[PDB]
Formats: C-alpha cells, sequence, structure tokens
C-alpha cells in the first residue's frame, strides 16, 4: 500500500524511502509538501521538478542512496531509465530519468525491465542488486555497473569517482569505481578508451597530480618551461588572457581554480545540468575581461597534457575527437607555424 | 490507513470517501487533484477552499451524503464543529467548519466530541448515527437532530426541507424535518417560536400555497386587493419600483420570481455563503434600475403578510426583531400617516 | 519554425492554428495565455491540462477540426496515439493522448508514424488525410477510418455519429459515419459485431426510433404494454424508483431524459471522462431519493430491449457480456422466478 | 486601523511593524508582496508558510524583535500561543505558533489571554512587558519569561543563550538569560534540573571550556586519556567511525566540528525545524561513509562526559532518561564486560 | 521573428541574446522557463519579476552584458527607461525599468526613442553604440554616457566602477569610468559635483587609501589620533557603539568591515533595491546590540573625513546637504559645546 503519508512517513522517521509500514499527515501548498510537527507546518520537499509535487516527493524519497555514476556519465551511455532504483540528479534537483520501472505508479512504464517496453530503452542495470545482472543479459538495451567481475562480460574500468547522496567522491568505506558494460540491440558493445573528467569544484579545488600541485604552485613561464610546454599555448589556454574584454581561452577548471586564488569571478551556469564540458558566461571581476560561452573541462592536467602534446601541429585549424566520460568531445586545434594558437572544446 | 491515493480509490470507485481498501495513482497539480486512467490524467477535484488541495480534497470525500441541515440553520444555532462528519458547505465550496472530530488527521481536533477540546465547541449531533444522542446527552454544548421523539425532551419542529449533496429539498422518499434540540453549557435549551426561511431558487421557484399561487397568477392590484393588503406597500416591498434609477423595494424571493417570468435581471451575490438573509447588487435589464446592497427573504408570503399585519405603524421608522431560522432578524419598518413606507431586512 | 508567437498569431487570425506566418505578442500567467489586444491583455486560452500551459495551448490549437471519431471509441480500440493530428478531448479539455507524431516539438515522439518507435503504438490513421491508408498498410499496430470502401479490407461500419469541434453530432452536410479497420501486430482484425452508445445529452435528448418516440409519449404502464415488456423490470432499470432513499435503477440514459421532463435532478461527474459506460452520483430534487454509483449507459432503447430479451433469465445472478463501442461491457442480471430484477452496467 | 498597506509602510520606514502610520502601495503575487520604489517593485517579503501571504507578511512584521527564548525550549515547555506577541521561527521561515492573542485579525482567537479561549492553551507570557506577571497569575496554562525575581514564585534559570532576530547569542549589551516559569491546570509547576544545549552552528563553532578546547586541539589518544575516558568509547560515539559504509557514531556537535576542520561533509536537515536533539543525513565527504538517521546533539563536552560517566556500564541495552532544555531525552547505553560500546540519542 | 523559442535558442547556444536564428523546444511551469536536454527538463530562467515569466524571460536574455552604470547611479539622474537596451538590475533579479523601448513587444513603448511617447521620459543613452549619441541630441529628456569627448557637450566624469553582468568592478581590459550628461525639458543641465560611493561588500572589502589601511590596521583610538579626528565621534559614527541594546552610531562601511573581522553580524536588507544610502535592521552577534533602521553608506573614508571636517560644529542640530552619487543626500549632524555627537544619514 504505496501513499503520498507512507512515503512522509519514511522520510520523516528514516531520512528516505525504508520499505517502512506508517503515514504521517500531509499538506501539499503549491509546490510543497509539509507535515505537523507539534501544531505548525514543516517543510519536507520543495518540488523544483516538472512533475506534480506528490510524484517528484516520491521520487525523491525513493532516490538511490548507493553510490552511483554520475550523471553526466549515465547520459554520455544512452541512459533512458533505471531498473527498480531513482538517480536523483542533484544538479537539477530532478530525476535523472523521465520515466521509472517499478518505483512509481504515476511514472512507471514497467514493474519490471523484462516487459517489452523496456527493451528498446537503455535501462541501467546495478549488478550490486541481486538479479540484476543476470537482467542485464536478457535486456535488449541496457548500461550494466559491478563492482566485480562477470564471467565472459568484457569490462571497462569506470572513473574512480562516483555521487553518493549529491556528493562526488571517490570511495574509501565504500567502492565508487564499477566495472562498466553497455549493450545495444541485444549485443554487448565494446566500450572506447577514454578519459574521465575529474569532477571537482572550484572552491575546493585539490591537485592530484606533481603536475598540478606544480601549476598551482609556480608562476606561469616557471611552469611552463619545467614541462616542456612552449609552442603550446597554456598561457591562453589553461591561464587564461584577461587583457582583452574578450576573456581569451581558459578551458581547464584547474587554470580558473588557480585565478580563484588570486581574484574572484563569476560563472553564470546557463544551462544547469551536469556534463563532461561546461559552458559558462564567465565575467572577471578584476579586470573586467569576459565571454558569453566560455567552454570549460575538469582534466586532470596530465590527461590535458598528454591529449595537446599528441597533435600533429602542421594545419591552421582541425577538428580533433577526444573519447571523455565514454562521449567523443570535438575540440578546435588552430595552430601557426608548428605551434598552438588556441584548442578548446568546439561550440555546437 | 488513511491516504490521498486511498481518498481518490473511494471517489473513483464508491463516488465519495466509503471506507473502501484500494490505491489509485494520483497527481496534484496546483489546487487541482487528478487520477490517471488509462494513461491520461482525470480531473477528480479542484480546490475552492483555503485549505491545503489534499486535505480539501478529503474532507470533500468524506461529506455526509444523508440530508443535513441548511448551512444557514447550523450557523443561527451556533454550531462550531460536526461529530465524525463533514457538513459540506455548497455555497462556499468548502467545507462549513474550521476544524473536524474523528474524520481527517489533518484537520481533526479530536478523535470522539467527549474529548475535552469539544466541550466548550457547540457540537452538531445527528440523532440517525447510533450513539449521537447518547453523546449529546453527555456533551456540555451540541445540536442535536433526530427525525423522531427522544424520551425527556421537548423538540424543536424544524424546517422542511434539507440539503441532500448539495441540493435542498423538501423529503419525499427520506426525511428531511428533522426535531432540534440544543444545549448551552449542561442545559437544555427551549428554542424560540421561529419562522423558517423556504430556500428557493429564483429558476425553478414553486409555490406552496394558495396565496403564493394567486400572488404569481393574478395582477399587482387584484392580489392586493384579494388580500387586504392597502396600505402595507407591497407595491414597493414585494412587487418592487422600477421606475427610478434606485431600484424600488423587492426584498422577497417570491416577488423577484415573479418579475423573472416577464424580464430577466442580474443577480450579484457578492458574499457567496448561506444565510438567512442575502444580498445582492441588482441590476434589472429591462429598465436599468437598479440597487447596490439589495436584501432579499424567501419567506412563504402568508408568514411575512402575518410578519407585516402583525406591527405597529405609528411611528415614522424603527428596528422590528423576527427570530427566523432561529436567528434574530432585524427588519427596519418605515411608515407614514398609518401605512407602510417600506419593510426590509437591515442592512447592518 | 514552431513558436508561442506564431500560435498565438493563428488562433487569434485563424480560430485555430492554420500553418500562418506571423506573430502576436504572448504573455503567460500561471496556466493562462494572454494577447495584447491595443494595450489590454485578451484571454486567449486556459490551460487546463496536465501540461506546460504553453505546451497545451499549442496542442490544443493543433486540434483536429474534422468530425472525428469520439474519445470513447478511440480507446476502446485501444488507440495510443494520432498520426500528424491532435485529437482534444473535449470531455477533458486535453489532448486525448499522452504523446505526438509530427505535431508539436515539445512532445513529438516521432515526426512520421513510420519511425520505429510508434511500431508497437496502436497509432491513429485518417483515410481522409492523403497517404494516410497507405501508412495504416506499413504499420503495425493502427487503427484506421475512412469515409468509403478501402481495396482488399472488410469495413466494420462505426458509430453514426462523430465529434465536431467538441459537439457530437450526425453529419448532415459533412459524413460522420466512419468505416473502421484495426491491425494489432501486422495482422489486419476482425472487429466484433458491435452495438453503439447514442452520445446525446440529458438537454437535448431526441428519440431515434419509434419505440423511444413512444417511451417518451406513452405512460409507464401502456409502453410496457404496447412493447410486451412485463417481467422485464423496466419499471426499475429504464423508469427508475424513485420510493426509497437509495434511486433504484435508472440505468438507461432516455430514462433520466423523460425524468428531467418533470423534474430536476443532480447528476455528478466524479470521473468526466467520455466513456461508454457513465458512472452518476445522482440526487433526485423532487424525492430526495439518491444513489452514490448510478451506472448509465444511452443505448437506442430498442438494442436495449434486444439485449435483455436476449437473455436466459433463469438463475439468480450472473455477468452478462456486451460488445458496445467495440468494448466488452459487462452487465450484472439479477433475476427471481424467471423475470428480470434487475440489470445494470456492472460497477466494477 | 491595522491594513497591508500600513504593515507594509511600517516594513519600508521602520524596519518592521512598528505602531506607525501610513501607507504604501503594495502588490501581491503569488507569494510574494512587492511595493513601488522609483517606479519598479521592489520585494519586501517572500512567504514561506502555508498562512495566506499577506497574513504570513502581518505575522512577518510583527515579529518580537527583543531577545526570545529559542523555539526548541519554547516547544519543549508545551507552549502552544504567545501573549500578544509573534515568536517568529526564523528556522522554518514562519511564525512558531499557528494562532496569535491581540496580533492581527486573521490569526487571532483573542484579544486578550484572560479571554477563556486561552484558558486550556500554554500561552507564553514575557515579563519584560507590563502587567504580563499578573497576567501569568491570572492563566491556567501559561509559560512566563522574566529578567528578575518574581515574589513567590519559584525560578528556574534558563539558558544563557536567548534569539534576536534569528541571531542565537549570549547577550552582552542585552539580557538573554531568563528565570522561566511554568504553570498547568492552574497549578504553578516546578520546572525539573536540566542541562541546555549550546546552539552552536558547524561553520562558527567555538568550544566553551577547557575541555572543549582540549577535544579540538589534541589528538583522539592524547584527549581520551587526559581526561579518563578509556572504556567510554569516544571512538564511536564523539569521534565517529568512518571506516565501513555505514558511519558508526558521531553523535556529539563538537565531534562534526573536529571533522568539519579535516575535511567536509553534508548533512541534509531532512525534518527542518528547531529542536534539542537533531537528525541528519549524513555524508562524509572524504569516506564515503553515510547514515541516514544520524541523531546529533550539541552539548557541551564537559556535560556529555558527566552524563555518560555516571552511568551504570553493567547491562547489554537499557533507556537511559536525561533532561535536556527541559524535555525528557532518551538515549540508549549499549555496554560490553564494563565499557561502552554505543550511547546515543534513541531514535523514536 | 522573435519568440519564446527563438530567446531560448539564443539563451542555450549563445549564454544570452544574441541576434542568431533558431528554435528550441520550451516547456514554461509556475514561474520558471525549461527546455529538454536529452529528454529532461533543464532550468533556463526563474522569474523573480512582476511581469509574465516568458516576458521577464526574454527580457533578462536581452540584458546589456557591456559594463553599465550601477542602477543607484540610473536612479539617482531620474532615468525611466533605456534606447534599445535592457538594464538588469542584478539586486533585484528584475529590469530596472517598467518599459522598453524597441527590445519587447510586451514592453515596448516606441520602437525609437524619437517617437513622442519617450520625450517626457528620461530616456537612457550609451554612447557606445552607433546614433546614440545623436538621440540624446535630440531628445527632450535623456541621460547619456560617453567613453570619450562629446563636441560642445560639458561633461560631468562618473564613478570609476561600473556593473558587468551583476558584478561592480572597476574596468581594466574595458573601459568602465564614463562621462555623464543629462537633459531636462530639452535643455542639457549641469550635473553637480559630486562625490561618489564606492560600492564594496561587507564580505570582500578592500582598503582603497592609506588612510583606509589604516583605519582597518590600527586600532581605534591610535587612528583617531593619527588622523586629527578628536571630537569628531568617530568611537560612535565610525567604529560603532555596541554597549547598549540599541547599537549606536556605524554608518559607514569601512567600520562595518572592520567589525566584521573581528565577529559576525546579520544585515536585514529589508528593501533590497540598489541605493546611495542602504538601511538595514542590524543585530550585532557577539554582544546582542541592534538597531532597526541602521543608514550605511559606502564612501571611502577620505571622502567622508573631508566631509565631517568641513562641517561648521556650534548648532545642535542640523540638516547637512551632501551630493552624492549625483542626489542629494541629507545628513542629521547633532553638536555640544564644539564636538561633535552624532553624524548620520538622515531617516526620511
Ligand atoms: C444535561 N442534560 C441532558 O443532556 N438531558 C437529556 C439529553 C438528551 C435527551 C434527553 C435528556 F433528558
Ligand atoms: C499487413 N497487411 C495490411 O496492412 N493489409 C491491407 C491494409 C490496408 C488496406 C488493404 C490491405 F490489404
Amino acid at each position: 500500500a504505496m501513499s503520498l503519508e507512507n512515503v512522509a512517513f519514511n522520510v520523516v522517521n528514516k531520512g528516505h524511502f525504508d520499505g517502512q509500514q506508517g503515514e504521517v499527515p500531509v499538506s501539499i501548498i503549491n509546490n510543497t509538501v509539509y507535515t505537523k510537527v507539534d501544531g505548525v507546518d514543516v517543510e519536507l520537499f520543495e518540488n523544483k521538478t516538472t512533475l506534480p509535487v506528490n510524484v517528484a516527493f516520491e521520487l525523491w524519497a525513493k532516490r538511490n542512496i548507493k553510490p552511483v555514476p554520475e550523471v553526466k556519465i549515465l547520459n554520455n551511455l544512452g541512459v533512458d531509465i533505471a531498473a527498480n532504483t531513482v538517480i536523483w540528479d542533484y544538479k537539477r534537483d530532478a530525476p535523472a530519468h523521465i520515466s521509472t520501472i517499478g518505483v512509481c505508479s504515476m511514472t512507471d512504464i514497467a514493474k519490471k525491465p523484462t516487459e517489452t517496453i523496456c527493451a528498446p530503452l537503455t535501462v541501467f542495470f546495478d549488478g550490486r542488486v541481486d538479479g540484476q545482472v543476470d537482467l542485464f543479459r536478457n535486456a535488449r538495451n541496457g548500461v550494466l555497473i559491478t563492482e566485480g567481475s562477470v564471467k565472459g562480460l568484457q569490462p571497462s574500468v569506470g572513473p574512480k569517482q562516483a555521487s553518493l547522496n549529491g556528493v562526488t567522491l571517490i570511495g574509501e568505506a565504500v567502492k565508487t569505481q564499477f566495472n562498466y558494460y553497455k549493450k545495444v540491440d541485444g549485443v554487448v558493445q565494446q566500450l572506447p578508451e577514454t578519459y574521465f573528467t575529474q569532477s571537482r569544484n572550484l572552491q575546493e579545488f585539490k591537485p592530484r597530480s606533481q603536475m598540478e600541485i606544480d601549476f598551482l604552485e609556480l608562476a606561469m613561464d616557471e611552469f611552463i618551461e619545467r614541462y616542456k610546454l612552449e609552442g603550446y599555448a597554456f598561457e591562453h589556454i589553461v591561464y587564461g588572457d584577461f587583457s582583452h574584454s574578450q576573456l581569451g581561452g581558459l578551458h581547464l577548471l584547474i587554470g580558473l581554480a588557480k585565478r580563484f586564488k588570486e581574484s574572484p569571478f563569476e560563472l553564470e551556469d546557463f544551462i544547469p545540468m551536469d556534463s563532461t564540458v561546461k559552458n559558462y558566461f564567465i565575467t572577471d571581476a578584476q579586470t573586467g575581461s569576459s565571454k558569453c560561452v566560455c567552454s570549460v573541462i575538469d582534466l586532470l592536467l596530465d590527461d590535458f597534457v598528454e591529449i595537446i602534446k599528441s597533435q600533429d601541429l602542421s594545419v591552421v585549424s582541425k577538428v580533433v575527437k577526444v573519447t571523455i566520460d565514454y562521449t567523443e568531445i570535438s575540440f578546435m586545434l588552430w595552430c601557426k607555424d608548428g605551434h598552438v594558437e588556441t584548442f578548446y572544446p568546439k561550440l555546437q
């Protein structure tokens, strides 16, 4: 017997939906769910989704509370739907997927991923849940994560980090590095070799390699010398040119991180969703240099150096395809006389 | 085990709350309750109250569906709250009372009227429900209806009509005429002699006496002649004077019914609620005669005639008090040279 | 080049979406679309659906304005979606189907019904639109209407009436009687023999047979005599029994039409949607007789007589199944000593 | 002459309601109050309450702007209502009490606490306001605060801290330590001996005893030695065990404070109201250790040490009742071989 | 062809409105605009204005993204409207002006500032845009900014700082110091000599003169000695008196900044708009000293010292008019025996 009042009972007593039995009285007004405590209304949930408030509330309450892949990964792998859980998109305060399977009666298209409506959809499977590996094997389309080996299935090692209740972390008391597997049209698919973005914040940025410690700590010319980067235009691409009204380059998070220690800036996240490459409308507070569409990626600097050094530098412009978070990221590479002018995530 | 979804199940399957087990999926968007029937949303309920939508939905579902006293009677008797039912106020599309007893967890102030919070409240008790005559005996404050005698109480015989799911009617297959009993601070009251308003509609007005039949058939002058009404200002009070910009008189529903057969008019119900006297801002379409605050009452014409013939006509202006629907209705009586000038429910 | 403002232009200038170029200024406040005409705002559209206001506005604008099958027929045939039109459900003030094909960018699951997401969906195809009979041939699942023969398909002749901009009618200047054809998993179905409900209103009820004329004119006893209906419980089933608190019988629209000429009653439509059988919570004003869940169907009286005379009357109670509007309507038949006691659409 | 526009006049000119006379024009849209400044709308108030926006606005404007007891205290003492002021709950952005006395015409149940409706309610009285001590003496139920001595009334010394416009502080230019007194059913009640929670934030945590300076500054084993805490499981209870997927212990705010210097964590406040014991759904960012329902209290460490040391350690499990903020807080005490396994606020 | 979907296309692809062609599907619900990315809704804009959501969205998208005068300046100069751009008020999340010219069809009063409706309005002109200087010359009323010299027009040097996408900054890669000119009734007006407020935050405060470095760094008595301020009551006016329940003085931002390093405090911005003098309801966290209406201005300390030293100190009270941000700010000057008691922005 699922119900609004039972969902709120679990939220109040168990911090989330926990299969417990019971009911608390609830009031819904506009987009907010409340419950009486000591005779007054206490807010339990503000619906920021495009779903009816009582539906969003239940989905939220039923969010997966184990570490799960970050939404950008699931998106990059073409996931449409999850088997019998909810991947909550903490960046959008909303379900990451439109529909559900076996979760909620207003949004379910199916009780079980074996139902024929699920066969064209890429269904997300969690091998930490009993039976879900088997259900991947039987599904026409899907993405499977496991903590270990699945007999016969060639694994792809995913990122180190996963999301636990909206916190992106590398697990220590829990495991966040998964094997990933994918199936299209009944056929297991080979996951490409790939880099992974690092998912760091600008407020909390911590380097993760001696090279990155050097970038944060050394002056620009020292660092460029020490890692033999002459002619690669990190002055522009990574350090950022703030001298003109249009802010130049500045496409690596670590570069933003360096600048942020010195002076603040505004990042307007005008498409606020999780993705491998982010676009910001950036305004530098110190200089007033700015740019409407500044693509930023958080690659380990080591990885970005390896990508740019591996490039042929003998054409004016070309599109360079790099596989990142399993998706194929296009960059624009502009050169002159065998040195880099600029290299940036291509704006689409 | 009360729940939004169970209430909706009862509505969908039983036309109203009926204590049945079950659940349907529900969605709430702003003030409307919908349910999914075969993949599309069907409107179950639009909240017109000042309560949270899911709360109003449940009180509406749990409305009393037996003939019950009209809200105007309950209010005139000082009823605060009903015992274990909801008197639905179809004139306000809202619960007639703030709080409930033993009905709904969000609005209940008690489960049983015997709890101490109910003692100072005038509680409504329905003798047709097992045990409620008893509970009225224990109750410090209350109003009781019954269909027949109660041993040791003198009854007050109420109106002929009652409200069945919002239709006011004189029951032929069900009883609508109740015995009334009232208790203030543990003492059974002697209810006053009272007239009753008749609760008719302007559109479907039906005479209930030979005098009313004659009023509808005859011409003004004939009717006034037959019933010896010269000098009582019915021309003004009951027929209505449409010759000036201020619509004159027209304070008796039968007079509005008579005019509405010939030519129509606008009645603006600017305090929409059930009350013994109604105030309308009335605009006569044929003539443009209008009045901002036109008090209207539906008295049996014979009872109105009795009231007006029972007054002293020798002072220019005074307040005349008349018990109606158990409440004291003040009238203004204006006279000149021993005849009536006007007589109207006071606009105080 | 679809846009809010272009849709509004079409509404304002063409009464509906018509593919015209142009733009008017629009403003959206909560669920209402307005447009500026000479400096003030005029209401174009109030959203009563569960879709976003601008989305519902566009689907409403793009409604099919040719006579189309009533929604109850489409649902009974299992239609999921329409090919390149919107069947507007005037009973719910909402789109009849969740999704669209080739109509609206927010709701389209495809541009053409031939895309693979449509193959498992039962698609509605209108033979009056060039190419759609063809598309029905390629379609794995579908329902097709036409005005005339289709070479190589046996037709099923549908109802006389269809819905034109929300008015159900039997077309005299346009055709409303369609041939129906259905395909499940690539196989043309043989549609069952079926009766059709007549889709009449209680207010403007018009007899469509000499028996129905007689039913309206004659007294109960005469009519029952003329048509040899003794022992079939029409007194209860069709005339309705208003003598007890439970309103008895009254399951056939013509019986409600007959009563409504004499005295009025409340029909509460608590699941407002188009369906072959309707459930009303009905309160008779003259008598106070009432019933929470009164199933009503509008069958030609002759067809109802044929159904009831085609049953075995020898068991106390059983389920009688009758194809109507192409769907299986269960009835309860109650008999005693070889005569009918009652017979009603099952309240399951 | 109270009015929306007068309330807004005071807000604009006096920062809050100040009995001043005057009016500014106001516009209300959805849940927000605005006023024109220099021809544009400036937001004055966003209603986060379940009250009508214009009502919440007035209550907010009339909030008590003297230091007042924190809402958890008033709750723990059973306060239902305040005499002639509003205790604004800054943590819920809402009135702490449902109704008022002498404040606001939509929410008043009474103009004065002597009215008989107030007698069953525990009314909050402020002896800094003239007459309110006397009104406590006459009230059947109440809680009284004073700055000094009340002849005959045995005092209870309240917490050091009070809330001033939502800032919890120990007063220096103002007095925040009150005498508390309580009355149930006409009878002064003896307030229990009690500890008080410290009301500290995790961002702003300052130790308040040499012991607490030691906890923050020393390593875990040093501190446990220096205060002879071997066998008392502060390793678990206070320091927190982050080694397993379920975060172990961690029920004292100061322990959260220590960890927060090292690494951040997420505290989901899923019942956001003021209370003596808080429940969080906690996710540790460094380790990914987490717990759905982690009870946290902010006792001075000295006080928590005194509580746990005073316990008999010779049973496996028992419920230990401790009086905190005047309410009786249950703890679970789990022991083995005369040492503490775990000791935590009992989850209800 | 302007449209909701075209505006959203520009927002998504260009970070703001950029004249580009194209459309994305959009959904509007309540006050929020969304668009599909990867099958789910992503929030593009939350309407905090009193305009219809789709109108506010377009105005926002069309905001001027060059450095522009801070709204307080435009207000102080009497600007009603901007020529062919939108000055977005980032402090109110709303257009700074009610109407537009040549921007948006719901809010435009004119396509061009030469239209006769614009002649009484003070129109804001931007000489960085071609033709706009000329349009100032022809306008009956206006305010013009330029980066350089305009032949014949006597300039006023504006503030050093301007606002770029809501960041107030002194330009280095861009120019933020403008010449200002004003016209009333066809006649160029002489802008007064004036100080300028510094527009600093309390979190980010940086001194801007050796004097201000001294104020932040030195003790109170040192600083007062070093700059010969004895008898000028900076102890009160600038340092702030926290000893009594009413917080004394404290009207210079730098004084708040000093205190904030030591201890925090609450500033309730109860009229949140940009202005030259701000009013806060201030609560000091350390002492609980507070004040409902504390006027604060951010003058360079040098400038404030120069203002107060220039005053005659020989009257008890007088109104002192100082021109700041071009508007005439009244101060109250209270003296005794030729020393300053208090000096503060006059409360109106
Ligand atoms: C306090 N007295 C009282 O209630 N009396 C009574 C009530 C109901 C029926 C008959 C009775 F006598
Ligand atoms: C799969 N078969 C099929 O569709 N057949 C057919 C369809 C429409 C008209 C005539 C036909 F023969």
